[PDB]
């Protein structure tokens, strides 16, 4: 019985899109469409596609210069830089990736509980719900992905359809003339008075910056080597690796540049929620852009003090559409595919890890073989971090950290390829045709600086982990 | 005719509490022992020379491991890390010097323009006097130190003589009974109930918080490296080195413990200034601590707009003095003697990287010999540096890239000392009694985490300078 092989369609662009796609693009681009309009929103969004396109590039050179088992992602940094490096970097990529699985379940039961709260009665403790919920949904994911790889690939093909369900139901509901309900909401169709008056900043708040909107924005958008990973279990990885990849990139901005477009093209950033007010025949003037219409914003406007429109509720995307359980619908698919693909890719690079005989370190994690095929002993590794992450709950203030772990993988594998290319490594031949030096050079300080950026002392504590698991190794 | 060798008095003690006195000691540690009180500021200082008497023993124990050349600092660095660390670790700490030198001599040219704007008319600019006398100044002092070093030498000896006369000075003025002059201005002798109230902080302002005293002291108390920095000029070096740097640290952090104590017992943090708000027989009743001495200072306080007393007047020192000429002169003594000793610094790592067979990046500097026993082609090199940074003149927004400079050869130092030590380097044997690694990589560790504490975009571009020379020496 051979193994199984998976196309580049099903192995990599589905893969890389559904771990690109989360939640901020239900709950919160709508409202950064808000704060700062829609142009400036696209500005955000080229930048941000912009460092991962060159990471792209690096990784597709990467696939194009032989055969790597799943797993190997940090075999370029140790092949290039040293084996201390490598498989410190790639002990730090799969404990960030195992993380990440908390990261999602938890973000998977909140929306769960919340759903619970709203229609019946919940167990006694409001924050043990999330922890409850988390825990079964792990172990659920967990024995379907060891399982087989095949019914992993199966979940993740439903988990695009009800996305792209999600997506069709949202354009359709914006179509629909409004209804006293959704107008008395800041819900108005298609038109040319709204689009011009939302292409322009208007900042609120404390985090109402373009800098607090990349914060918000940037980690989301990463998530890029997702096919990368299982490159061992592809046809042939040298062709489905970078047109998978690329793909996915292209598709996954061209749907962020539609939703904010079309989101900053119907919904006024102020709006009540209360059906009386309408235009009164007589009420001497208002202001505001929906007068026109026939409503009448001016006390909230003037007061600051309704919940209503794009800049004051995280849900109006659920709201335009159609049908509004769909959404949630897409909100459950969106994150349980990223956490799968979290789980997948963090038990495949500690597998790999753990059969290293240049990096000995963790090798000694193996008793039972566990010879199904599958990465048992990197399954309950992964599992073990997860479950105990999800125990904490409290997962906001650990974000940053986890969060450049998965930059200095990045400036390591950008500075690994510009240092073997400029160095004529002796085996370092990669026969990709957008490949060039001086762009991976780039990117590699590109993502310092934002790692530095962003938040400086978590970024002094992931350097200080790495430094100190090279340091442990070395003496 | 045999070179000149100085003992460890004059060769080690004066030059290193020579540079380590500065202005700091003059025109804010007394405004810091206002803002922060007694005991938080001797905690300041006390955290302060934490760092420097940890260097000072790794300093001590490289000074017991053999005979080295002047400017030798970083040999240990390139002996112990490589020589792309050692030479650029040199080039930045010798080019730090060199802007030390103008940031000093910024300093003493504002003194004697302030001098000079209050006796006579100045020339038609008011901030090109700081720009001719600067370079006229060290001009002077490029001379004195090119006529060779017992020159050098003796001028130090005046200026220590200068600084002990002018702390004489102001230790006879505090004992002498008040004049309605300095009553009025808020000094009282030696007080019991001004050394209570004096004891606790009373923060205020933007920079009135703990940290902002630590930032304004910190960087003033490093110096430490002048008597280590000729170490080939001294009559032997193994145990001139040791006692002097350590003699050196303790008795200027008695000298600051004691003014503070001192200057905190004597004056009281607001005082109007003007004669007339001594008691009125029958005025109701005042508010302020100066009341049982004679003087009402309840309207300043109220409305927060006098300028004088210990928290508002940078000067105050100079008025409790017996003669204020003489702190004057003092602080003239202090400043040109760290840019004295800067220079001498400069000249001598130049002329070491210079000669250097395994850093061959700036060796092709030399054309003239200059074969007059003195380091001729660093000189110059340090003189046109400095003068192109007094040109500017506006120095305070660099001066935290070149603090930074400075903290960057203090951690490699410190990691070199650990990292010989644990490897059991072949030919690392310090016989220095007080030295152990565990306080070499403690200090190490300190000297970043303070760095990207102080200003961490001034640390990205000191690390981002270090890294572009030593890749730039790779490639
Ligand atoms: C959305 N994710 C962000 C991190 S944001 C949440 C945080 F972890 F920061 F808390 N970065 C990455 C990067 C990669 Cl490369 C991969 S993956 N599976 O391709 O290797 C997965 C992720 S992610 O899914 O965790
Ligand atoms: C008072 N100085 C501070 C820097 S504060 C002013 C700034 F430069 F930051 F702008 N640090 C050092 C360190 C050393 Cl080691 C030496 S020295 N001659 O021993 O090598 C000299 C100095 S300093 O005199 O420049
Ligand atoms: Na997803
Ligand atoms: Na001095």
């Amino acid at each position: 019985k051979e193994p199984v092989r998976f196309g580049w369609v099903k192995g990599v662009m589905i893969r890389c899109m559904l771990n690109i796609w989360g939640v901020i693009l239900y709950l919160r681009l709508p409202w950064i469409t808000a704060q700062a309009g829609i142009v400036l929103t696209w500005i955000i969004i080229l930048l941000s596609v912009t460092v991962t396109s060159i990471t792209g590039l690096s990784i597709s050179a990467i696939s194009t210069n032989g055969k790597v088992k799943s797993g190997g992602t940090y075999f370029l940094i140790s092949r290039s830089l040293g084996p201390e490096l490598g498989g410190s970097i790639g002990l730090i990529f799969a404990f960030a990736n195992a993380v990440g699985v908390a990261m999602h379940t938890v973000g998977f039961a909140a929306t769960v509980r919340d759903l619970l709260q709203e229609y019946g009665a919940p167990i006694v403790d409001p924050i043990n719900d999330i922890r409850i919920i988390g825990v079964v949904s792990v172990t659920v994911l967990l024995a379907i992905s060891l399982a087989g790889m095949e019914w992993e690939s199966k979940a993740q093909v439903l988990f695009f359809l009800v996305i792209m369900v999600s997506f069709a139901n949202y354009l359709v509901g914006t179509l629909i003339p409004p209804s006293e309900d959704k107008a008395s909401k800041g819900f108005f169709s298609y038109r040319a008075d709204i689009f011009v008056q939302n292409l322009v900043p208007d900042w609120r708040g404390p985090d109402g910056t373009f800098f607090g909107m990349f914060s918000i924005f940037f980690p989301s958008a990463t998530g890029i080597l997702a096919g990368a990973n299982i490159s061992g279990d592809l046809k042939d990885p040298a062709i489905a690796i970078p047109k998978g990849t690329l793909m996915a990139i292209f598709w996954t901005t061209i749907s962020y540049l539609a939703i904010s477009a079309t989101i900053g093209s119907c919904v006024v950033r102020d709006a009540s929620g209360v059906l009386n007010d309408t235009v009164t025949p007589g009420w001497g003037a208002c202001e505001g852009l929906a007068c026109s219409y026939g409503w009448n914003f001016t006390e909230c406007t003037q007061q600051h003090s309704c919940h209503y429109g794009l800049i004051n509720y995280y849900q109006t995307m659920s709201m335009v559409s159609g049908f509004a359980p769909l959404i949630t619908a897409g909100i459950f698919g969106a994150t349980l595919s990223s956490a799968l693909a979290c789980l997948v890719s963090a038990a495949k690079v500690f597998q790999c890890l753990c059969e290293d005989q240049l990096y000995p370190l963790i090798g000694f994690f193996g008793k039972g073989y566990g010879k199904n095929k599958e990465p048992v002993r990197g399954y309950l590794l992964a599992y073990a971090i997860a479950v105990a992450f999800i125990i904490i709950a409290e997962l906001n203030t650990i974000a940053p950290i986890i969060s450049n772990f998965f930059l200095c993988s990045y400036a390591l594998i950008n500075f690994s390829c510009f240092h073997a290319s400029i160095t004529n490594s002796p085996g370092w031949r990669p026969s990709f045709q957008y490949y060039n030096k001086w762009a991976a050079l780039f990117g590699a300080i590109i993502s310092v600086v934002i790692m530095f950026l962003l938040t400086w002392w978590a970024a002094l504590i992931a350097i200080g982990v790495v430094l100190f698991l090279l340091l442990y190794v070395i003496y």
